[PDB]
């Protein structure tokens, strides 16, 4: 399913771009 999906993403999506810069 795709309903609460991207509400966990948004965690991650925001590590990433937290390091990304790493």
């Amino acid at each position: 399913f795709f309903h609460h999906i991207f509400r966990g993403i948004v965690h991650v999506g925001k590590t990433i771009h937290r390091l990304v810069t790493g």
